[PDB]
Order: structure tokens, then sequence, then C-alpha cells
């Protein structure tokens, strides 16, 4: 499967800061064999689609579980597509653990998004209390099962592993610990979906990724790319992380 | 003693093309002068609406995050709503309370934050059918109000919207009389728990089923100060007529 780098801007940016970010992304020279995706806040998706190079795809940060209608404050898959999105991020750790979105709810969001023709960036990952109880793979496999029990197909799914236990806990995750989770996620796909899906599905790393560690991470056999957080807000650094694909080739 | 207020909540509806037509119909309408008019597009269309809609109508977000932006994937901050030109945000809407599950203190915090950052707040309250039938209409509504009151820095830029959630789809229907009974109690609650000044200046608007066939009638009730319109706000000419239903309140 082809190297994938997405930037999750989260709840950050204004018209002006995003205009500068877009200008920097457009000026960057990006390597050829990489799928590149950015994920603006809902309100800026129009601005980004109007001015960002079409070499980069656009993702929503969330989407409603089904068709639109009486869901005040929510955005539908139809509306994301209408605005030009090709992806949606679903089950991001902040939506699981800050908002409180549950697994089956997330699984349903994905099935709907995939059946309506969006790609899905499907996020999984365990918290500190969970890892400290030896439940890393139990947690991730239940999250995967909830996806697998619901989705019509894995063709347009990218799996993102987030080490929530490292994200802000003062703990840091090594490329070895990352590789360990990715290779297990791939094995779960082999045994619970199929061998074909396991090899063609991209498993991207969604821990702390920056210009100083992307080259090292890209070397791991089962890390197929990144879901970048804070660094995705800095155009040149994000471009360099995208271009870390060359490190996977060396 | 407050100016008539009519908001249109588009909820999770619309595309570029339908919203472009809605905006044209809204722009073509002649709206009565003594009314505050507000529309609330889905997040992704707020930019499109701000670019083309007459400045006579204010724009509202349908929700906002509880505090400053940052690591909250999928959420929109008050800073961003303001950046796009919104002057209002709807908070504690029944669909966010009962479908999404947002709790009172959380909603109260959202409103306090939005107001401190300079947005007006349409603060929604209302009881479910099970609650109404057990005699807890005012327990629920007053508790929802206390949660706002305990948090907000001021009531100057607050509009209270009462939603009869008990009628919203439950097969029951709400009359202007039943709405009036709730609104008069809410205003009384404000008199005793905030001040007489706030009670008389605060708009308390009706957020039940409002359409071109009942708005003139609803607008006649003494303590209904306007509307938070659902389905009808997607039909421009009908929304305009509802705004102009203010003439019914004078007659």
């Amino acid at each position: 499967g082809k190297f994938f780098v997405g930037g999750n801007w989260k709840c950050n940016g204004t018209k002006d800061s995003i205009a500068k970010l877009i200008s920097d992304l457009n000026s960057a020279t990006l390597e050829a064999d990489v799928d590149v995706v950015v994920s603006p806040p809902f309100v800026y998706i129009d601005q980004v689609k109007s001015s960002l190079t079409d070499r980069i795809d656009i993702s929503g940060q969330n989407s409603w579980v089904g068709k639109g209608g009486a869901f005040t404050g929510e955005i539908s898959v139809e509306q994301l597509k209408d605005l030009g999105c090709k992806w949606v991020i679903l089950g991001h750790s902040e939506r699981r653990h800050v908002i409180g979105e549950k697994d089956e709810f997330i699984g349903k969001k994905a099935a709907y998004a995939l059946s309506e023709g969006l790609g899905v960036i499907a996020c999984i990952g365990e918290k500190l209390e969970e890892r400290e109880a030896g439940k890393t793979f139990d947690v991730c496999f239940a999250q995967l099962k909830a996806f697998a029990d619901a989705v019509p197909s894995w063709d347009n799914i990218v799996v993102a592993y987030e080490p929530v236990w490292a994200i802000g806990t003062g703990k840091v995750a090594s490329p070895q610990q990352a590789q360990e989770v990715h290779v297990a996620v791939r094995g779960w796909l082999k045994k619970n979906v199929s061998e074909e899906v396991a090899s063609k599905t991209r498993i991207i790393y969604g821990g702390s990724v920056n210009g100083g560690n992307s080259a090292e991470l890209a070397k791991e056999e089962d890390i197929d790319g990144f879901l970048v957080g804070g660094a995705s807000l800095k155009g040149p650094e994000f471009a360099t992380i995208v271009n870390s694909v060359t490190s996977k080739k060396v």
C-alpha cells in the first residue's frame, strides 16, 4: 500500500493563519508517491478547497452517524462531499475520550461514511490506565472489531494508531513500541478480516510526529505513514514530514 | 420590553446550491424593521452565508466548544465563529441535550465562555414527555436555567428559547396557551433569581413547531418574544413571513 500522510489541524486556525498555511503548502515541493491529506476545522473547509493545491486531499474532522436532518450542530457526510472532502477522520482519541463517543457509534459513522463514498481515517488507541493494565491489544482489537463488524468494505479505510498513553502523559513512545502495535494491528486484520485487506490497508502512526522523528518512524516496517497533529499547522515542517517517504525507501 | 427576535435554525440541512437559493430568497424579502433576525447555518456553510446574505440578518453558530481552541478534533471554537462573522451561538439545543447527550453544567460553561468572548447566546431549555407527565416541567426548565445563571457573566446578550421537546415528535401537540404558561414561569424565574431588570429585557422565544400557519397566533401571547424556527427556516419566503408576524403582536 501507498504511503499516507494526513494533517489533523484540530480546533486551530483563523482565515489569516490558514491562508498563510495554505500558501506554504502550495509552495512546498512534495514527493510523488505519497497520498497527502489535510483536515481543516469545518468552518474553513471551503476556504481550503478554494485555494489549496488539488495534489492534497481534504478531510473532515468528524461526521454525523447517518443522513442529515434534525441534528443541530452536526455535519453530514453529504455536506462534507458537497464541500469537496474525500476523507473523514473517525474515532479520533479526543472524540472518544474528551467527547465520549463510544465504539459502536463510531463504527456506524464509518459504515455510513464508506457507503456514501468518503474515505475513512479510522482511529484506534489505548489510554495510559489501559496500557498499565496490560490491555493495549485488548483495547485496540475491540476498537477494530467495532469497525469491522460495521463497515461494508476496507478498500477506502486507513487505520490510524494513536498512543493516547503517551499523548500528554509525560510518557514518550519509541518507534519500536509503535512498530509493535502496528504489526499486531496488521495481524488482527489478517485473522479477522482477510489476508488481502491486511496487506493493502495502510496503518499510519498518530502519535507525536514532527520533523525531528518522522524520518526515524518512517523506517518501521508496518508504519505506513502518519496522522500528524501540531506539526501539521506549520506548512514547511508538514511538507518535510510528507517527504519522509524517502526515508522509508533508503 | 425586549425587541422581537426571530432565529432560523437550519440544523443539519442544506448544500451549496440550496443555501444559495435560500440566501437569495432571504435577500429578496422585505423584513419588518423592529425585529432582530438571525440565521444559523451548518458550520461548513457559514462562510458562504456571511459572503452573500444581507447584513440586516445576523449569523449564528449551531454549537461551540466549551473554551479556547486546541486539541479538540471535530470541535469549533468561539474564536472561529467570530472570525467567520457570527454574532450568536445556539447552546443547549434539545438535539444536543438529548441526542448527543450534552449535560447542563457543560452547556452553562459554553454560554459563559461565548458571552465573555463577545458572542450573543441563544440559550435553549425544555422538558421531555416523560418529564412533563410526571409534573417536572419546571423542575427541568428551572434547573436548566440555574445552570446558565450560575455560569454566565451577564444576561445582556442572552436570548432564552423554550423547546417543548415533549411535543417534538411524541405525537402530542403544543398550543400557544401551553407555550405561554411556560414562558410566564420562565420570566418569573428570572425576576426572582436574577433581577426584575433582566426579566423584562430578556427575550424569551418559542422554539416549538413554528410555521407560516401559526406564527401570527403564537406571536399574540404576552410572553412569547419571538421564535427559534426549525423546518420553516429552510423556506425563505415562509421564514420571512414568520419574521413579519411581529405585526400580529402589535394588533
